[PDB]
């Protein structure tokens, strides 16, 4: 479904900049919202690619959640940092994922979280301001928007011959010749714990349990990836159909195929994926095995 | 708010050609819904410019409600009308219009109502067609898009000197010579009755009861327009200062100014209308002095 969620993060000439870089966001402005008005940026956004607790996460990235009134050497109330709803369905989330936030901070987060009840709209010089002037003022760093989101100094590949001998057959067959598992064989198959699917080869998060389904296809099904930085896309025309091919972005390994076929109001999309390709973990294991930050992904309201 | 529903009315090249062209209306896609699919276009709108309403009322005019599978010479279950839904808070809403619509046909409307199941996004070939290729089939006529959505017959301008004996002073004033209500002043100002504003001058409507609110500064606010086709705007440096000016698209007259800073989960706009400039119709009375088709844009359920 199509949402909005507004950010306001410092100067938005680079909070805008940041987030417009970001797949899923289909519309960005410039703004201010809730007199002292903080600068805020529109942030309307398919949950289908991009979920609310990748946006938050992307958000928090990119400020200082402990400073008050003051971003980088930008310094007021139109500084202050917030996060503000239209959708009440949001609260909950937006709550969850700010508690989440603050077990990684010794000093109290400040990011006020209300209801939207005013936004102003900038002026079109405000608007894509760093697309017009790229020697514009920007404290955020907008290389970071295709940077990695999380830590995956531990998610490097290995060699052909180490997957070779790792592996089982059917593992190396799938992810290294872009083999396909026959259905209803996967563990993965039937199968809705709590927790994260991860790259067999990298140990990188790509699907969650939160979008996993019975597509009744005999192989594990989902909605969407864990995150925008989780898949790569490519055209595929094998066995004469037409069709396109999930990788996994860091390890390039096969994963399977995305359809068009999905659950419409999940977004319609189809992600196949075989079981072989994947290594769960459980929701109460994830934190102990160092992927403590892809909580919310499993539980967005969670309890943190 | 940005929201979408999926509109099955034949031949989706002529369907996207028709609402592309609607104000509100940011994103249309053509598609296949719920094998036996169903021929539909994805539209992505601003609930704040274009309502749920207008666009089953744009929705109704184009099709046929009471053909089952069929809609002009194409004939099949791809053909068949259909609206379809993913937001569970509109399913009252299209229920309520279809039974509106009912009443001014005879025969049966036949037109499923189901929450959208499967949308399968077609390919680019049939992705804004008729934009690509001019010359393709169409049984839609797409002019109707900019004409009007309503009978607009009896919202005839009179000149300049009948209004000067028809209106009061303040009225002529404001409509036709731009001038602006003192606060508070207007009857309509701490007024919250069901019914419709029209154009004291005209008699076009152009905002309702509903989307009414107490904006405390003294005259009758609203956070949008009754319809697409009800106002023109105008940049208006009077004074001195930076606003945009509210007038009749049909009549012309001034209705006073549309600022930002309204109520941000109604989209944020708000409509400064001066009193004078408008007349307001009570609900029980609409349907009576001829108004019948705007009445779900002053109560969206219950028809």
């Amino acid at each position: 479904m199509i949402k909005e969620i507004y950010l306001a993060g410092g100067s938005f000439w680079g909070v805008e900049g940041y987030f417009r870089q970001i797949p899923g966001v289909k519309e960005t402005d410039t703004g201010y919202a809730n007199s002292d008005h903080a600068e805020t940026v529109k942030i309307v956004y398919d949950s289908s690619v991009v979920s609310l607790q990748e946006l938050l996460a992307h958000y928090f990235r990119i400020i200082d959640p402990t400073s008050l009134n003051k971003q980088g050497n930008d310094a007021g109330r139109q500084y202050r940092t917030g996060i503000y709803y239209v959708d009440d369905s949001m609260i909950k989330e937006i709550n969850s994922f700010v508690k989440f936030m603050q077990k990684k901070y010794s000093r109290p987060i400040v990011v006020e979280v209300e209801k939207l009840k005013h936004f102003i709209l900038a002026e079109d010089y405000h608007q894509d301001y760093l697309q017009k002037n790229p020697g514009g003022y920007c404290h955020i760093d907008l290389t970071l928007a295709l940077k990695p989101l999380y830590d995956e100094s531990k998610f490097k590949v290995p060699s052909k011959e180490e997957l070779k001998k790792s592996l089982k057959p059917i593992q190396f067959s799938v992810t290294q010749e872009k083999a396909t598992e026959r259905p209803f064989t996967s563990e993965y198959d039937k199968f809705d714990a709590e927790g994260i699917y991860v790259d067999i080869t990298t140990g990188k998060p790509l699907f969650s349990s939160l979008n996993k389904y019975d597509a009744g296809c005999g192989w594990p099904s989902f909605t969407k990836a864990i995150t925008t930085q989780a898949l790569q896309y490519l055209e595929d025309k094998s066995l004469g159909m037409n069709r396109t091919e999930v990788v996994s972005k860091t390890g390039g390994a096969h994963l399977g195929h995305v359809f068009d076929d999905g659950p419409a109001d999940a977004g319609g999309l189809r992600y196949s994926i075989n079981g072989a390709a994947l290594r769960f973990i459980p929701y109460d294991k994830m934190e102990k095995e160092g992927y403590g930050d892809y909580l919310p992904y499993v539980k967005p309201t969670g309890n943190f």
